[PDB]
C-alpha cells in the first residue's frame, strides 16, 4: 500500500518559524558564517511528503520467517508489568504538547482531576474499541544543520497527550525490557558510548578478518509496513501481560500504529498513513526490532558469514568474516537486494569497510588517542558540522532543548567537544552567572534535566578519567575537525585554547564546583598538568536509567 496519501491540505505551522540564524555577539565569536546556518520549516514539507511518498514492496521468505520465530522465543522470556496512571504522568515531559481536551502536561504531572479523568476515559476507550482510527497531528519538524556543497524538513506525526500516557501505561515496560531480551548484545541503546566502543572494538577484534558497513534504508519510518507493525505486536503478545494491557496492545496497534488519519494544526485533514508514525512510544523500540529481523535475515539470504549486528532503531552497523574483496562486495550487494525484498531499501548503497574506523553509524565512528600513559584509547566522535551549527543557533536563540549539553555529555573525550563546546559554553555560563542553572537535554531520545556542574561527575562515570586527559588524537580527527572551523567560520583551536585558559581561571577562582570544572574540563589548557584523581560525588551519581533503552520520539521524561 501508499505509505501515504494526501488530501492536499498543508502542513501547516502552529506560530511564525525561524529560519536563519541571528548576527549575534555571542554566537559569532563561535562561528562566523551565519549564512550557512538553517532550520528547517513547513515551508518545505511538500519536498518531504514526496519523498516519504510511494508503494511498498515487500516479499517474506523462509529466512525471515526463521529470525521471526527465534526472536519471538526470547520474547516468550518476558514478563511486562502495566504502569499505574501516576507512574505513566511522572515520564510525561513538563513541556510536552498539551491535550486538546482541556488540559496540558503540568496537568499531568500534578495529576490534575481533568487530565486523569480524561486518560482514565482514553484508557477505557482503548479497552471497548478495538478498531476505530486514533487521530494525530502532522508537523514539520524545526532541526538545524549547515548548509551542503538544504534537507527539507522531517515530518513528525503523534497522537493527543491522554493517548500518549496510555501508550506509557501499556508499553513503558515493554519498550524499555524485550529489546534488550530479544536482541541481547546487538541492542545499541543498552550502551553508554564508552561501552558502545567497547562492544565496537571487540567484535572487530574477535573475527579471523574483519569486514563491516553501516547500512543507510531509505526513509525507514515509510518503508515499515501495515505488515511489520503486526509482526512487531507478534513479538510483544509472547510477554506475560495483563489483560487490560494485552488489550491496550492490540487496540493501539490497529487503532494508531498501523496508520491513521493526519490533521494538521489548523484541524484540517491532510490525508493517511500506513507506515511508521515517528511521534510515538513504540517507534524506537519498532524501528529497532524491525532493522534487526529484517537485517538479520539479510545476512542469512547473502551468506554473509558470522554477523554481527549493532542496532539503534533504523541505524545499522553489521560485522562479519571477509571472503576476499570480490566476495565480500557481492555477498553485501546480495545483503541489499534481500533487504529490499523485505521493504528496506537502501538509500545511500553500503560499502564494505576494512579498517572500523572508517565505518560511520549513529552518525558517529571510533577513533584512537592517547591517555596520560601514553595508552591508546578508543573513543566515540564525529563529524562536528551539525552540533557547532546547532550550538550557534542555541547560543542566539534560546531553546527548550540544549543539544549542546547533550554533545558534551556523549562526545566529551572529542577534540571539538573539549576545546570548542567546552570552551564556550562555560564561559557563557559564567559571564551571565549561570552555571547553577539546570538545563533540558535529550540523551537517547529521552529528556534529561541536568546541572553543567555536574558535568566532571558525569563525564568521569561514562567515559572515565582518560577524557580529561586524552592527548594525540589520529591525524584524520585533527584534519577533520580543523577542515569543519574553516567551512564554518569558527575560530581556530588554538583560538579555543587561549580562551580555554582565561574560563578555567575564572573557574577555579570562583571555588566548589566551579572550580572542579576548571580542574578536569580544562586541564588540556594548562601547560603543567594536574594530577586528576576519581571524584568522590562521582561515585555517587544515580545514572540507572540512563542507557537502557531509546525512546526518539516517544515522549520520555526522566527524573
Ligand atoms: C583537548 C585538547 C588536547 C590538546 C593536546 C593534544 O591533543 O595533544 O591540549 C592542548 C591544546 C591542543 C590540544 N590538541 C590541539 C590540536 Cl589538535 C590543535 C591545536 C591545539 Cl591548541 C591543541
Ligand atoms: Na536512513
Amino acid at each position: 500500500s501508499m505509505s501515504y496519501t494526501w488530501t492536499g491540505a498543508l502542513i501547516t505551522p502552529c506560530a511564525a518559524e525561524e529560519s536563519k540564524l541571528p548576527i549575534n555577539p555571542l554566537s559569532n565569536s563561535l562561528l562566523r558564517h551565519h549564512n550557512m546556518v538553517y532550520a528547517t520549516t513547513s515551508r518545505s514539507a511538500s519536498l518531504r511528503q514526496k519523498k516519504v511518498t510511494f508503494d511498498r514492496l515487500q516479499v517474506l521468505d523462509d529466512h525471515y520467517r526463521d529470525v521471526l520465530k527465534e526472536m519471538k522465543a526470547k520474547a516468550s522470556t518476558v514478563k511486562a508489568k502495566l504502569l499505574s496512571i501516576e507512574e505513566a504522568c511522572k515520564l510525561t515531559p513538563p513541556h510536552s504538547a498539551k491535550s486538546k481536551f482541556g488540559y496540558g502536561a503540568k496537568d499531568v504531572r500534578n495529576l490534575s482531576s481533568r487530565a486523569v479523568n480524561h486518560i482514565r476515559s482514553v484508557w477505557e476507550d482503548l479497552l471497548e474499541d478495538t478498531e476505530t482510527p486514533i487521530d494525530t497531528t502532522i508537523m514539520a519538524k524545526s532541526e538545524v544543520f549547515c548548509v551542503q556543497p538544504r534537507k527539507p524538513a522531517r515530518l513528525i506525526v503523534f497522537p493527543d497527550l491522554g493517548v500518549r500516557v496510555c501508550e506509557k501505561m501499556a508499553l513503558y515496560d515493554v519498550v524499555s525490557t524485550l529489546p534488550q531480551a530479544v536482541m541481547g548484545s546487538s541492542y545499541g541503546f543498552q550502551y553508554s558510548p564508552k561501552q558502545r566502543v567497547e562492544f565496537l572494538v571487540n567484535t572487530w577484534k574477535s573475527k579471523k578478518c574483519p569486514m563491516g558497513f553501516s547500512y543507510d534504508t531509505r526513509c525507514f519510518d515509510s518503508t515499515v509496513t501495515e505488515s511489520d507493525i503486526r509482526v512487531e505486536e507478534s513479538i510483544y503478545q509472547c510477554c506475560d501481560l495483563a489483560p487490560e494491557a494485552r488489550q491496550a496492545i492490540r487496540s493501539l496497534t490497529e487503532r494508531l500504529y498501523i496508520g491513521g488519519p493526519l490533521t494538521n494544526s489548523k484541524g484540517q485533514n491532510c490525508g493517511y498513513r500506513r507506515c511508521r508514525a515517528s511521534g510515538v512510544l513504540t517507534t524506537s523500540c519498532g524501528n529497532t526490532l524491525t532493522c534487526y529481523l529484517k537485517a538479520t535475515a539479510a545476512c542469512r539470504a547473502a551468506k554473509l558469514q558470522d554477523c554481527t549486528m549493532l542496532v539503534n532503531g533504523d541505524d545499522l552497523v553489521v560485522i562479519c568474516e571477509s571472503a576476499g574483496t570480490q566476495e565480500d562486495a557481492a555477498a553485501l550487494r546480495a545483503f541489499t537486494e534481500a533487504m529490499t525484498r523485505y521493504s528496506a531499501p537502501p538509500g545511500d548503497p553500503p560499502q564494505p569497510e576494512y579498517d572500523l574506523e572508517l565505518i560511520t553509524s549513529c552518525s558517529s565512528n571510533v577513533s584512537v588517542a592517547h591517555d596520560a600513559s601514553g595508552k591508546r584509547v578508543y573513543y566515540l566522535t564525529r563529524d562536528p558540522t551539525t552540533p557547532l551549527a546547532r550550538a550557534a543557533w542555541e547560543t542566539a536563540r534560546h531553546t527548550p532543548i540544549n543539544s549542546w549539553l547533550g554533545n558534551i555529555i556523549m562526545y566529551a573525550p572529542t577534540l571539538w567537544a573539549r576545546m570548542i563546546l567546552m570552551t564556550h559554553f562555560f564561559s557563557i555560563l559564567l559571564a551571565q552567572e549561570q552555571l547553577e542553572k539546570a538545563l533540558d537535554c535529550q540523551i537517547y531520545g529521552a529528556c534529561y534535566s541536568i546541572e553543567p556542574l555536574d558535568l566532571p561527575q558525569i563525564i568521569e562515570r561514562l567515559h572515565g578519567l582518560s577524557a580529561f586527559t586524552l592527548h594525540s588524537y589520529s591525524p584524520g580527527e585533527i584534519n577533520r575537525v580543523a577542515s569543519c572551523l574553516r567551512k564554518l567560520g569558527v575560530p581556530p583551536l588554538r583560538t579555543w585554547r587561549h580562551r580555554a585558559r582565561s574560563v578555567r581561571a575564572k573557574l577555579l577562582s570562583q571555588g566548589g564546583r566551579a572550580a572542579t570544572c576548571g580542574r578536569y574540563l580544562f586541564n588540556w589548557a594548562v601547560r603543567t598538568k594536574l594530577k586528576l584523581t576519581p571524584i568522590p560525588a562521582a561515585s555517587q551519581l544515580d545514572l540507572s536509567g540512563w542507557f537502557v533503552a531509546g525512546y526518539s520520539g516517544g515522549d520520555i521524561y526522566h527524573s
